[PDB]
């Protein structure tokens, strides 16, 4: 059995998190007479030996977060799902403390969903305890987590009020139970276990300037034991004592320092906080939010090597705030996209990691640069005033929540940016915070991210852009326009949200449903292949094969396929014609006499020493065009 | 207008109506939110004065703007080294080359104007960043103009020069003023920017432009060793009528 858990704290800028702690783990010295705020996240673990009929010696590591407001942009690395968060309010600023606490209730609920919550009240000497109102009234069950408990504890001294709050992390722990699993009971293999054993024997044994460890010392680091593994398990292994917190270690192939282990995590988790505080009262010789490389041994080269690796080079955070007045060019109600994205907090990381991943997008467009001016929370990314993107985030009237406003001009070269940036803004939330685009079933379908979309009927002058949740705007595909309770006047989808149809894509591929001959529910004309679900049509006048898409995909992914396949334009590849919706199918050409495989399964004597070669020739050119564009086919 | 102490008391009114409500707008923005027709006579005279978007507590906090080519040959710069920027400078300044939307003529740029800058761009070819930085080890306030060095280009500084120009001997005409008085400092030290090396020069060697305006005997300009050569043309496009 392997016991051994995480249990994040949680707080803001003054709280029992730091000192808390060192009662928890009942730390008797505490010898610091005065201690001062936590930089990084300050990794630690404490061993809880449960002197009773269970011998099961727990050992669950803590991760007491910083809470100043400046590292926020770093956390989410380190929000796994198997953890127990806790949370405090510091009650002596109460029923206005337990407010600022829930953005950590949602980021806790954005990235770990599945994790419990234990609010805990670290004041009580000083001071108003009737926020057990509050914390049951709106932060018990509503799009926050499950807060499995919630005490008030001093938070200075041990005492009965703060026991029993030791003795609640040890039950809500050896219950943890993520889809009936009671993770902290769990077997695994003994060579892991061993494996665990000597990384923390070898912590004691490393340059403390650089604890990290390439692979190469690690594989004799078996050596020196008997450890029975091979190449083929450590990738394995490894991850399982990362998912443990005993070493940090990231597999992204984008990320060249996969070779780089690192063993003492609590050394990388300050070492990455130590940028964020480094300030100059000098001169601002720069605007607030940039800075050039000024500061041993190739090690500060080693640095923003991973600082750059880990996106925090410019500094995306720190940047700014303040926004700067755009005065748009082409603003009258008609030439402009728009696209809120409604939720009610703005995720701990995100737009550090936004304004990150349009920014490597210069190749829009397409090599052409945009001069661009990105504040904290917009970009701005402007090629001339007939195309330009604005990602931006504004706060409405009368409305609590964090809106995302990306305002796009109308005509072509616009309808890419949007359904090109509206695909990294959610190949973002569905990679680090899944939780959000999770389907709430209890209670109804809230979501907790309505990407409405904006629509005016009087192009311009109209007095307000209406609402239109995209959920329910996207099933009114059965059309092409949509149009008012008036029906007299109608707007085409396409200017309204050019992504769903199919309108951001090269102009040549849009499916023109008018020509396309095709009768999907019989099966003669399914004769692709066997049983399969390509079938055969007709589209202007030729010979088609139209790929029917079953369920599965959805059409963000198919979206997210068409954009490699449109230019790819060789003699030798299966080259699109068109692809729409009604239903999700993708047209392409017919190869007339079948597949390779079923000609010299059957019709062996068609292939003569002169075919058999211009197969070959044809096959080699592709692949001397795939390699070309740096992209290995992997099946042929 | 009689009684003088009144319409100068109006002016400073809206300079100070703040709003500790929402900030839904960016600092320095705001919209007609206020008597008998006297609020529609009020910013016909407001703007009138040029004070509407009010130009001043515009958030000074500058953005970090990633201009796209700047590798130092395709850039031209001429700062204006004053000892201090005058009173009403920038609130003037950013008001004649915002109204001018018919440069490249009636395409309007969308344009990032903070406190002390504009930025107005039309394209990564055509673009014009009135700025305005501190230099090192130098007290001075220094009004750097970068614009690419294409023929779009050579235009606008050759009309944002003007209207820096235009400004400058209309309100402070004692800035350009020789004072023969000791030596011709002349308060206003117009430099210019150039670069043998196209990139990686490492730095832009300042030339007065009083002096380089005297070097159009010829059309070149080159150093001491004087294997190459730099056409004024690429350095300083509006002394040669380019
Ligand atoms: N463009 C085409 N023209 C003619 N035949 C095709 C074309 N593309 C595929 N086929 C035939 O379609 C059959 C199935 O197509 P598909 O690409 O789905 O193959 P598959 O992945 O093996 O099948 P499935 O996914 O349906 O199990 C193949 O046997 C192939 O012979
Ligand atoms: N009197 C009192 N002081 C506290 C209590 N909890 C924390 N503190 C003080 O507040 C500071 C706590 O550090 P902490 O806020 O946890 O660091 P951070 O949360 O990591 O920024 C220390 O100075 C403690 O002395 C408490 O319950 N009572």
């Amino acid at each position: 059995p392997y016991n051994r858990m995480k249990l994040m704290i949680v707080g803001n800028t003054g709280s029992g998190k730091t000192t808390l702690l060192q009662q928890l783990m009942k730390t008797k010295k505490s010898d610091l007479g005065m201690q001062s705020a936590t930089v990084g996240i300050d990794v630690k673990d404490w061993p809880i030996q449960i002197r009773d009929k269970r011998k099961r010696d727990l050992v669950l590591n803590v991760w007491d977060f910083a809470g100043r407001e400046e590292f926020y942009s770093t956390h989410p690395h380190f929000m796994t799902q198997r953890a127990l968060y806790l949370a405090v309010y510091d009650l002596s600023k109460g029923q206005a403390e337990v407010d600022a606490m829930k953005p950590w209730l949602f980021n806790i609920k954005a990235r770990a969903s599945s994790s419990p919550v234990i609010l805990v009240g670290t004041h009580l000497d000083v001071s108003k305890a009737c926020m057990s109102k509050i914390t049951k009234e709106l932060l018990n069950k509503r799009g926050f987590p499950a807060i499995r408990d919630y005490h008030f504890v001093n938070a200075t001294e041990e005492s009965d009020a703060l026991a029993k709050l030791r003795k609640t992390i040890i039950n809500e722990s050896l219950n943890f139970k993520i889809r009936d699993q009671l993770v902290v009971g769990q077997l695994i293999p003994d060579c892991y276990v061993e494996l665990e054993k000597i990384i923390l024997s070898e912590r004691k044994n490393v340059p403390i300037e650089f604890p990290v460890i390439d692979r190469k010392r690690l594989l004799q680091l078996v050596r020196e034991n008997q450890l029975q593994l091979d190449e083929n398990e450590l990738p394995h292994a490894v991850h399982f004592l990362n998912e443990s917190g005993v070493l940090l270690h990231f597999q992204d192939p984008a990320l060249q320092l996969s070779d780089l282990y690192f063993v003492e995590p609590k050394w990388l988790c300050k070492i990455m906080a130590q940028i964020l505080t480094v300030k100059v009262e000098g001169c601002p010789k720069h605007p607030k939010g940039i800075i050039s490389r000024r500061d041993p041994k190739n090690y500060m080269t080693q640095y923003f090597k991973l600082l750059e690796k880990f996106q925090i080079a410019l500094v995306p955070s720190s940047l700014s705030d303040h926004r700067p007045v755009i005065e748009l060019p082409h603003c009258e109600n008609s030439e402009i996209i728009i696209r809120l994205y409604e939720m009610p907090y703005f995720p701990m990381g995100f737009w550090s990691r936004l304004i990150n991943r349009l920014l490597e997008i210069s190749p829009y467009m397409l090599a052409l640069r945009p001069n661009r001016m990105y504040w904290r929370q917009g970009i701005y990314l402007n090629w001339s005033p007939e195309a330009y993107c604005l990602v931006g985030s504004e706060v409405l009237d009368n409305h609590p929540e964090s809106f995302l406003k990306i305002t796009v001009p109308s005509c072509r070269k616009g309808c890419i940016l949007l359904g090109q940036v509206v695909d990294h803004i959610d190949s973002l939330m569905e990679e680090w915070f899944p939780g959000l685009l999770e389907i709430d079933i209890c209670g109804e379908g809230e979501t907790l991210l309505k990407k409405w979309a904006l629509y005016s009927f009087n192009d311009g002058e109209e007095h307000q852009k209406i609402l239109l949740d995209d959920l329910m705007k996207k099933a009114e595909e059965g059309d092409l326009l949509v149009n008012p309770d008036q029906p007299r006047l109608t707007i085409p989808i396409s200017q309204i949200a050019p992504d769903l149809i199919l309108a951001d894509l090269p102009r040549n591929i849009m499916l023109n449903n008018d020509e396309l001959e095709f009768e999907q529910a019989p099966e003669f004309l399914l004769g692709d292949g066997s049983f399969g679900s390509v079938y055969r049509a007709a589209y202007e006048g030729e010979e088609v094969a139209v790929k029917i898409f079953n369920k599965h995909t959805s059409l963000r992914l198919l979206r997210q396929e068409l954009v490699v396949l449109c230019h790819l334009h060789h003699p030798s590849l299966i080259s699109l014609l068109a692809a729409g919706i009604r239903p999700r199918m993708l047209v392409m050409e017919l190869a007339s006499k079948g597949s390779l495989d079923r000609l010299l399964q059957q019709d062996k004597a068609s292939l003569t020493r002169t075919l058999q070669h211009r197969i070959a020739l044809h096959v080699a050119d592709g692949l001397r065009y795939l390699h070309s564009a740096m992209i290995i086919y992997r099946d042929l």
